[PDB]
């Protein structure tokens, strides 16, 4: 059993101050063994943040994000799981079959994990699993301002994933549990 924390798009300071406090609240040192980051964090704070949480911090360069070490795309293995990352505003030519050659390493994984949209998405597809964390901060894109901040934790223990969505609504966390076996 591992505890997989997957979030991204906080820009802090420029969007947001900070997480969410209920969402702070909820997020311990010790518990998770890993996080994996969408990228757009824009700071070293929240790394650093991150950090305290897991040793393991698997992090992607978003659009803008200062850091050079981090890669643009990788590839993690958590599990029995190959897990793919990249931040999202890629956006590839088709007609470039040698860019095209290299993304299929990204889409030949088990779970395929992108950002960028701050719009959160979970769902399984023929026996791969697509989660968008969307924005931990609820910080907005450059289409909308309302949205729900949002992170999930993956449980993963053998051949099964149970992934959990945090979303800030309003008032209250509201969770939703999703199931994800591959076969
Ligand atoms: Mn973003
Ligand atoms: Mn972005
Ligand atoms: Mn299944």
């Amino acid at each position: 059993r591992m505890l997989v924390l997957v979030l991204g798009d906080l820009h802090i300071p420029h969007r947001c101050n900070s997480l969410p406090a209920k969402f702070k609240k909820l997020l311990v040192p010790g518990k998770i063994q890993h996080i994996l980051c969408t990228g757009n964090l824009c700071t070293k704070e929240s790394y650093d943040y991150l950090k305290t949480l897991a040793g393991d911090v698997h992090i992607v360069r978003g659009d803008f994000d200062e850091n050079l070490n981090y890669p643009e795309q990788k590839v993690v293995t958590v599990g029995q799981f190959k897990i793919g990352l990249i931040h999202g505003h890629q956006v590839i030519p088709w007609g470039d079959m040698a860019s095209l050659a290299l993304l299929q390493r990204q889409f030949d994984v088990d779970i395929l994990i992108s950002g960028h949209t701050h719009k959160f998405e979970a769902f399984e597809h023929e026996n791969k699993f697509y989660i968008n964390p969307g924005s931990a901060t609820g910080a907005y894109n450059a289409l909308e301002t309302n949205i729900i901040p949002s992170f999930v934790l993956m449980d993963i223990q053998a051949s099964t994933v149970v992934t959990y969505v945090y979303q800030l609504i309003g008032d209250d966390v509201k969770v939703e549990r999703i199931e994800y076996k591959k076969s």
